[PDB]
């Protein structure tokens, strides 16, 4: 009614009017960024790797998707090792089912963001580490900007990156791994995560 949602699922999990949203959402991010292999259908954002089984995470507020991120396993395709490959810096792709690709990072930047920025990141951070987790991961692998990178230097995470960043359309862009141990843990939840069962 005026709070946050957060829904982290398969793509067949979500109603194609959410999905929609998303996708629309991502083409007010991406939209004619160049070097980030983006591809604009009918104001939709959307790519190969939207029809291989990815998981989506969206954050919703007064009834709209104001961010959402995207979840592929390392055991599939991922634009880390099928698009951005050139990040890895000769090294090996991660191929595991202990291990997800995040990407297509996308935050509604208008005036109705009612949480902030820093924090909406915070936020699904919390969400994500925490269901990738119960989902037995150990490890995120994403390619984002410098930025982003520090961002997460700077809020605790353990955070590496397998090598320099690059020049990617107008962006310095680097391949990130985000380990989920306690670290991260401790920077995310105030301590390590206890599940329930
Ligand atoms: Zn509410």
């Amino acid at each position: 009614g005026s709070h946050m949602i957060v829904q982290i699922g398969r793509r067949e999990e979500f109603d194609k009017k959410l999905l929609g949203e998303m996708h629309k959402l991502r083409a007010q991010v991406f939209k004619e960024r160049k070097g980030w292999d983006v591809s604009v259908i009918d104001e939709m954002e959307i790519d190969g790797y939207d029809a291989l089984s990815p998981y989506y995470m969206l954050i919703q507020e007064d009834g709209q998707v104001f961010g959402c991120w995207r979840i592929l396993d390392t055991t599939g395709p991922y634009m880390l090792k099928n698009t951005f490959p050139e990040l890895l810096h000769g090294k090996e792709a991660p191929c595991s089912p202990h291990i997800w690709e995040l990407s297509r990072f996308a935050i509604n930047s208008g005036q109705k963001g009612s949480l902030g920025f820093s924090d909406c990141t915070l936020e699904a951070m919390r969400a994500l580490a925490r269901y990738s987790l119960q989902n037995d991961i150990q490890t995120l692998v994403t390619v984002t900007t410098v930025g982003v990178e520090k961002m997460m230097i700077r809020a605790g995470l353990d955070v590496s990156r397998f090598g320099p960043h690059l020049k990617i359309g107008i962006e310095r862009a680097v391949a990130l791994r985000i380990e989920l141990n306690a670290k991260t843990q401790i920077a995310l939840y105030g301590g390590v995560l206890v599940e329930q069962r």
